[PDB]
């Protein structure tokens, strides 16, 4: 008898459900980049969704786009919105929190990418201008001029985008399982971009933040409570720090329910995939990804807002641990890149799923303390400080790591769920801390880190 899904509300760095619990989101991306968008029979099937439920994922970052929403100047495609909300409804019905991602790569279809409709941008690539495709096409001069039109609002592209996202926000208003709208995927600074290296670009980030605030105000005009997800400018992904929410250079946040939405990629991993460069360069992944997490802690410290890693992974099993362990350390959730529609087989049964499919606290009736999961043998430990809530702590138990069943021990509380349940429910005995251990019956188990 599943817990009805609610809206999520930011309270400091916590995402808090309607029962007063602190929520941890683990999930996947699902993004349609090509017209026609979300056409019948090519969206997530009941079976696709069963895969996600079975492995205990509770969030989908669902792609939409400016092009999908407004495929002709000033005209909302209301039929696209019907199809999108059909997908949203199928997901939230099965307990998935849906983050609506306003997606783009390479600005637009004019460059072989996606996102902005061609009618909205004047700049176009030349026949003689080399296009190396994704991801290096961000170095194309004509693509950079496109981005300048965006940040300059030269032809009202941001005004139109505001309208488009406002229309989306209006359509999903009042739906409990919608976690928010992510304003723009991987924003590129355009011709300004070398100012971001090698130490960040305070000036551009003032421009970018004003743009995001403007889109936020357009969204909130239509749907006054919907959360908004803000990415750092994408030179983040080339190790440059963000200057968001950093007065006096950029304004402090005065908008409620804003969540930070960084990506966490290993450069050499991505270079090997898209450029065919040597895979053994991934020896650099750990120090490089440690830098990103340090940048995240800095945002957390000065802004005191939540963070969700909105994409990472991209099929490389060797880099996952970097994200997963650091996220666990900070009790930060994530959405893996990428989960496609119409799986004939379950894609989480190999090396990738072994690490993504985890035992973890979907919702905690308390302040999270330290947590650890061992993805080889399933050992799990978690401690938290009880807080008033109207539902118990719910911990999803991996369906992959316990072939002989699992055992549970609780100190400071009681397990109220049945033997072998996919969800362990835990009620606190009192005000003191609760420690939960879940493991194979013959394991000595894990210890809470400290
Ligand atoms: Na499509």
């Amino acid at each position: 008898p599943a817990t009805p899904i609610t809206t999520l509300q930011a309270d400091g760095t916590h995402l808090v459900d309607g029962y007063g619990r602190t929520v941890l989101l683990h999930g996947v991306n699902n993004v349609d980049k090509d017209a026609p968008y979300l056409p019948a029979g090519e969206t997530l099937t009941p079976q696709d969704i069963d895969i996600l439920v079975r492995h205990g994922f509770n969030t989908v970052r669902l792609g939409t786009s400016f092009d999908a929403l407004m495929p002709q100047r000033g005209q909302i495609d209301e039929a696209y919105l019907d199809r999108l909300t059909g997908v949203v409804d199928a997901l939230t019905a099965r307990g998935m929190h849906v983050l609506l991602d306003n997606h783009q790569d390479g600005l637009s279809k004019a460059w072989g990418g996606n996102g902005f409709p061609e009618w909205a941008i004047e700049s176009r690539p030349r026949e003689w201008e080399p296009n190396p495709g994704f991801p290096l096409y961000y170095l194309m001069p004509s693509l950079n001029a496109g981005w300048d039109e965006v940040w300059g609002n030269t032809h009202g592209a941001l005004d139109h985008l505001g309208t488009a996202l406002g229309a989306l926000a209006e359509r999903v208003e009042g739906k409990p399982g919608v976690m928010g709208i992510e304003l723009l995927n991987e924003p590129w600074p355009g011709s300004r971009f070398l100012s971001c290296f090698p130490n960040g670009c305070p000036d551009f980030d003032r421009t970018y933040q004003a743009a995001m605030q403007k889109l936020t105000d357009a969204v909130r005009a239509q749907n006054p409570t919907i959360p908004v997800y803000w990415e750092p400018n994408v030179t983040w992904n080339q190790m440059m720090p963000s200057n968001l929410f950093a007065p006096p250079v950029t304004p402090a946040l005065t908008t409620a329910d804003v969540v930070f939405a960084p990506h966490d990629y290993c450069i050499p991993s991505q270079l090997a995939i898209y450029l065919g460069l040597p895979q053994a360069l991934r020896g650099l992944c750990v120090p490089q990804q440690d830098l990103t997490w340090s940048n995240i802690d800095a945002i957390t410290e000065r802004a005191n807002v939540p963070t969700v890693i909105t994409s990472f992974g991209d099929g490389d099993p060797t880099v996952l641990k970097n994200t997963l362990a650091r996220a666990d350390e900070r009790f930060i959730g994530w959405q893996y890149w990428h989960f496609g529609a119409g799986n004939a087989t379950d894609p989480f049964l190999g090396e990738v799923g072994r690490q993504l499919v985890r035992t973890y606290p979907q919702a905690t009736a308390g302040e999270p303390g330290r947590m650890i999961f061992d993805a080889d043998n399933g050992d799990f430990a978690y401690r938290f400080t009880p807080r008033a809530a109207t539902r118990p702590t719910e911990i999803f138990v991996s369906d992959l790591h316990y072939p002989d069943g699992y055992a549970v021990q609780v100190d400071g509380g009681q397990v109220t769920s049945a033997p072998g349940a996919r969800i362990v429910t835990v009620v606190a005995d009192g005000s003191g801390p609760v420690t939960v251990k879940i493991n194979r019956p013959g394991s000595a188990g894990a210890e809470v880190p400290d």
